[PDB]
């Protein structure tokens, strides 16, 4: 099987908007994330061919990962700050689902997902 064409990050078609919200989840919460250890798996579009899994495709429906993330933010993608938050959320919970509770690369993904959430805790009020 080939990969799956990766999710939308512009639409010339959507209006858009800068938020303070918007802002701190790519300067604060996605380029923290990226420096991360264990970051390196999430960086990209799962790549099911290159990595030899054939049927994650067949069970992760909804991709998402933080290059798609980051390229959303910085093309404008998201009018609201939940959109981001919500894809932050499929890409861990895609991890958790394909694989098994204490796997290597679950336990890589609870790591980011912890520092994530805090980074969340911490974001700023609306402006
Ligand atoms: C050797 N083994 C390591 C784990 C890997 C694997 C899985 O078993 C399951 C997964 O969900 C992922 C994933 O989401 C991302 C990456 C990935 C992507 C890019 C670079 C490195 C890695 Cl580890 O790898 C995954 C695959 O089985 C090959």
């Amino acid at each position: 099987s080939m990969n799956p064409p990766p999710p939308e990050t512009s639409n010339p078609n959507k209006p858009k908007r800068q938020t303070n919200q918007l802002q701190y989840l790519l300067r604060v919460v996605l380029k923290t994330l990226w420096k991360h250890q264990f970051a390196w798996p999430f960086q990209q579009p799962v790549d099911a061919v290159k990595l030899n899994l054939p049927d994650y495709y067949k069970i992760i429906k909804t991709p998402m990962d933080m290059g798609t993330i980051k390229k959303r933010l910085e093309n404008n993608y998201y009018w609201n700050a939940q959109e981001c938050i919500q894809d932050f959320n499929t890409m861990f919970t895609n991890c958790y689902i394909y694989n098994k509770p204490g796997d290597d690369i679950v336990l890589m993904a609870e790591a980011l997902e912890k520092l994530f959430l805090q980074k969340i805790n911490e974001l700023p009020t609306e402006e």
